[PDB]
């Protein structure tokens, strides 16, 4: 089938939920994408963040392929031999008492709030429903009902009916709104993102977390960190909050954690939070199974072995000076840390940032407009500076050919 | 490690949300597990359904090995070569328009939900934010602040916060409850399991599924029912629903949707519900890629050439018939579908669910109390008559060594 008999099946047989970039790929590896044609790409989107590791990664497919002949599935009604191994190695690398194993990025944030609900009624003591969590404006941590209820951003919450109660939302990146929203003795918890991805890549001022660690811990607020998409050595560090060297109440994460293989996701933190939980109040079906565990183990060591933080840092360092060198009246804006980064491209009476891709495409690189004139450009982290340098070429050549 | 040793690293590494039997699995094959110790078992829980094709089921396998080496996630923001054929062929074999892939239960839930809501604003009319959904007491589907919020269980939602607003809550296996609630002209659907299973297999009386699709229609409001746990042969046919011939508004599928060996789940209804989400107001990192597609594809094929709603309903007579035929002062009650069953246990100042799955354990046999009193005896669809026969004579011998 050509990529238009592609387009056109999932046209017809599948929901309308997505308007992708019209490319069907068929087989990557590493940081190169091929399409049916034969066509080779850079994949500089990474799978929102999830395939840090670049695609197919031989470590981690191997322990997939050896996993896969001994048990996959037994649920967590019965005990199986590798989660308690997983468990083990994933608290002692992020130095917390224990991890609560869930599959998808959304599940993770919605065991956190309720971690901190349970946490706010049976610790704190704030009265039957009356919890309350705070949420800063641009955030993005999913697609259930809960997680649009917190959002600003219409397309994910206009015409959804009724939304949850309880959630009160600040202005991003403003420590005097958080500790004026704290005044509230209700507030359970403070979630957010060191880095707000899907808004753009906006980074927080230098000093934001470390503020946000002392507001919270002054008023007995729990500090979640979402980590999903910017945690796992993509901003340059094993979390972006190790930047300013706070530690979170409870860490989330997600996408990378399985190199892309299998969802898998994860909640750590100290037992006070941790133990509000009792046997059959929260789960999974396949939350922990024996599958998702070896493919996360592998994964988390081809990260550290392979030091893709340091090799983040340095490149995202070139790959911004270089982006910093394109005319103002084009990319009006160039932020990120690490391999998380994003330039605001300046829609006019003729292109826009769709348009840029499409021409991007077309040249080898592919990327993905985040809000109709922001470029994200989020290559693996096993990407080689050479092969940065070609890719920015690439995007060096097609900006400028407007 | 023993299993000891593995039951004592979960508990220092790991949440305690789920407490358990006793037994640390290591491998297993069709309806068999091996534990830690070399022990064999049958497995009648099939990890709450998701097993129907037993444990690693070969062609499965095969299907995840080939797909691994070729690739894994693009994300929805670009296109791939296998998602289309899946949707193809889930769509005709359940005759729907289309389906919206996703990864967990909950997550095919929350997607129906928004479905159903968005459906009642821009095409019933409804007021904005007044659409209700209607649920019947005893059901689960998942753990999200929302699902909880529809629950009558008190373990799921007690201590969690405020609850999601426009949930209705009626009797299960009531059409005249059913009816009444429906007067209410904002009500956008209903949604409901075939047969209740984490309640304890409680299965309504015929004529009720389709009483609920008569009454549905005849009100403009959305019939969803849940399949998750019943459909894919587990109750002897396709679909629970089919046992009265009526066809839902929107179905829900996950668990066996991919043998175990992937978090893959669907939710399946006509253009006139599906295209009311446009691009970008729904999707999810992992749902709908490469690799869960092939394991879904497989999975779908081997319950179809195996015959195994056929082998499911016959086995599940022979099973019940069985059963019944132990004492009234132990076993008060006995029902089910195919091979969804279950037992009540009269709990007394001796024994009670618990103790009788740690003696099955003992006679090498493993199963699950869902209530406190209830027994769930759901085996692999793989399984024989000579190897259920072996097991109801294990079922024997322990009830009756009490
Ligand atoms: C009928 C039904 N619908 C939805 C779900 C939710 O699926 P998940 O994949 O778990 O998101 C279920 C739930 N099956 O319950 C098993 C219990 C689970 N381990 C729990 O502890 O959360 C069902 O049955
Ligand atoms: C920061 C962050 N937190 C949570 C999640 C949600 O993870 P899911 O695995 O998608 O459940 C994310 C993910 N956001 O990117 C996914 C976009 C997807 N196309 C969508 O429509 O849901 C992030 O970034």
């Amino acid at each position: 089938p050509t990529s238009d008999d592609i387009f056109e099946r999932e046209y017809k047989y599948g929901a309308h939920n997505y308007h992708p970039l019209p490319v069907a790929l068929e087989r990557g590896k590493g940081i190169y994408l091929w399409d049916v044609e034969g066509r080779k790409y850079f994949d500089f989107l990474s799978s929102y963040s999830a395939v840090n590791q670049g695609h197919c990664h031989p470590k981690i497919v191997n322990a997939l392929k050896s996993q896969v002949d001994k048990l996959t599935l037994t649920s967590r009604a019965f005990y199986n031999n590798v989660l308690g191994e997983y468990e083990e190695y994933i608290t002692k690398l992020f130095n917390y008492h224990k991890v609560l194993p869930m599959n998808t990025g959304v599940e993770a944030g919605e065991t956190a709030c309720k971690l901190a609900r349970k946490w706010g009624y049976t610790v704190k003591g704030i009265q039957k429903y009356k919890a309350k969590i705070v949420f800063a404006a641009g955030n993005f941590w999913g697609r259930t009902l809960s997680a649009i209820s917190s959002s600003t951003d219409p397309t994910s919450y206009d015409g959804f009916g009724p939304f949850m109660p309880g959630f009160d939302i600040i202005p991003y990146n403003d420590l005097p709104a958080l500790e004026r929203a704290l005044q509230d003795p209700n507030v359970a918890a403070f979630m957010v993102e060191p880095i707000q991805g899907e808004a753009g890549v906006v980074v927080p001022d230098p000093g934001y977390l470390m503020g946000v660690r002392e507001l919270c811990t002054r008023h007995q607020v729990l500090f979640i960190a979402d980590e999903i998409q910017t945690g796992l050595a993509r901003t340059g560090r094993w979390l972006a909050v190790d930047y300013e060297n706070v530690r979170p109440d409870i860490v989330l994460l997600g996408k990378a954690l399985s190199g892309g293989l299998y969802p898998v996701s994860a909640v750590l933190c100290d037992d006070d939070i941790m133990l509000t939980i009792k046997p059959g109040e929260h789960g999974s079906t396949y939350g922990g199974n024996p599958l998702g565990c070896r493919v996360a183990i592998a994964a988390l060591e081809v990260l550290e072995e392979e030091n893709l933080a340091e090799n983040a840092d340095k490149l995202g360092i070139i790959l911004r000076n270089e982006l910093m060198k394109l005319p103002s009246d084009v990319v009006t804006a160039v932020r990120g840390k690490g391999l998380l980064n994003a330039i605001v491209i300046k829609e006019t009476k003729d292109w826009d940032a769709w348009k840029v891709c499409l021409r991007l495409r077309d040249n080898g690189l592919l990327a993905k407009p985040t809000h109709g004139d922001i470029i994200r450009f989020a290559p693996p982290l096993v990407i080689k500076e050479d092969e940065l340098r070609e890719s920015i070429e690439i995007i060096n050549k097609t900006i400028l050919s407007f």
